[PDB]
């Protein structure tokens, strides 16, 4: 009844992005803390599915945090905020999204 933690929206503009129902335990945990070559730390949640994003450029395997996957930058399709990455080219599953937990807002359906 009236769940308040069902949908993830973009924290900057409110664009619909994903659902708690779509969280994916990659390697046995939905949460992965990672850093990029510029040393920036991200708390990443894996989702099977997302919407309202704009995937920019072409996939790269360079420095992928997930063995066997190529990544594309995922922007909020509405406001352009960097929300994470789409992962493709791997196995079980072939694709998923890694989204930056603190750039999303959790709320009712
Ligand atoms: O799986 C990933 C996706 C984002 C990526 N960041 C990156 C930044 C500048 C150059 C190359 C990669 C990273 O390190 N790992
Ligand atoms: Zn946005």
């Amino acid at each position: 009844l009236a769940p308040g933690a069902s949908i993830f929206r973009c924290r900057q503009c409110g664009q619909t992005i994903s659902r708690r129902d779509w969280l994916l335990p990659m390697g046995g945990d939905h949460e992965h803390v990672v850093f990029n070559p510029a040393g920036m730390i991200f708390r990443v949640w894996c989702f099977s599915l997302a919407q309202g994003l704009r995937l920019i450029g072409a996939p790269s395997g360079e420095f992928s945090w997930f063995k066997g996957y190529d990544w594309t930058i995922a922007l909020c399709g509405q406001c352009g905020s960097h929300l994470g990455w789409h992962y493709e080219g791997g196995s079980q599953p072939q694709t998923f999204f890694g989204l930056i937990k603190d750039r999303l807002a959790e709320g009712p359906a």
